[PDB]
DNA sequence: CCCCCCCCCCCCCCCCCCCCCCCCCC
DNA sequence: CCCCCCCCCCCCCCCCCCCCCCCCCC
């Protein structure tokens, strides 16, 4: 319970962020944020970056356009949602991959400016 | 690159929790919380599964203390795995960092 | 203009939960959730200490489950408030979604 | 304890972020998001946006100065932190507001776009 | 610390993003 | 379901951001 079950991530675009269309013209993106733990000793006596979790994400409408406007592979983003989990196939008789419904998303100000129009 | 994501789960164990050991006898447990939003509004919305890890001992204290149906407060971070399973798929999961069952529907005597 | 800012604290209650009631007779319970970082590292960092409000028959579990010193886990959303008190102050405060004792440290009999 | 306690907060900007600085060079900056309901129906029979949640955050270094050159009042951010107290000093023997101390922060993509460079 | 669910209201108690300054501002 | 804390490993169970499509990609 507790209504949905909400998630910040910050991360990297693995990707351009791919924009499709409905019939009746409603912008959804996809991308998905790479989210690498910096300074996370796993390994060898040295120390450095940790194992990577990838989280597909789908935003919609206006904000959809303007991720797709505004990012690209490679880029660090601030991203809020709720984890929704999905049944996905072809080869999976009844797949399933959690997703994030994004809320809201930026790039993040940690190593670039931003201009910010309307 | 991004420290540890994060996130809090309510929901109820979908069974008992498992108690298993590491090889050098770490105590950890294993179950899975099943998140059913409340929600022209519907009902029974389509629900998150996840499942959940937590070590040492809180294991234990999870495994004496949670069963299946138990709703939950559970705090940790997600992480990303893979898995051969007769030659390999990837699941997210959550490394626990807190968990307790909720008061909302029920009273509990802790044992401190 | 966004939702509800949410947050989860784990904490010690810094003492028993006050259980009041309003004038329609709707249990609430206040206390507060003291978050001590543990932390060249230093021991007891500058601790966090955030007031917190619990409504109806989870008022009641609270006041009946927990006391001063409880470890617990927090999910609400921050609210911020502003009070007379001898002709005004403004403090921050969680609105309790959920919280439970954590199993962290001590084993919990639960009654569903 | 489990580490500092972290909060992520949507809203505006109350003002133009104040950049500052410390005898050897290092940038803060200072802002206030104010965070308000929308859709959340409080008062009378019709409905509209709720009471506001105002958070004073800090953020330090090459962030802070990106910030102050990328963000001004009004602006819609999404921020994640931590929370901190702080013993605050004139008019109030030893008073204490809570503050967020920024990791990330970035304009949100759900009403505007934005150029992103280094 | 259990009196029927509309809104009492004070931030004080134990080895699962860490080196650095202002009054809460729709 | 309590065997000493380094890493077993499957996403299946009840009136406190809601109208809309792909294989987990340092």
């Amino acid at each position: 319970m507790a209504g949905d079950t909400t998630i910040t991530v910050v991360g990297n675009l693995t990707a351009d962020p791919e924009l499709r269309f409905t019939p009746s013209g409603a912008a959804v993106a996809n991308f998905t944020v790479a989210s690498t733990p910096r300074m996370f000793d796993r390994q060898s006596g040295e120390w450095k970056d940790g194992e990577a979790l990838f989280l597909r994400c789908n935003i919609w409408r206006e904000a959809a356009e303007n991720v797709a406007e505004s990012l690209t592979r490679g880029s660090r983003v601030i991203v809020t949602g709720r984890l929704k989990q999905r049944s996905f196939t072809r080869e999976g008789e009844k797949r399933t991959v959690v997703e994030v419904e994004v809320d809201e998303i930026g790039p993040s100000l940690r190593y670039a400016t931003a201009k910010v129009n309307k």
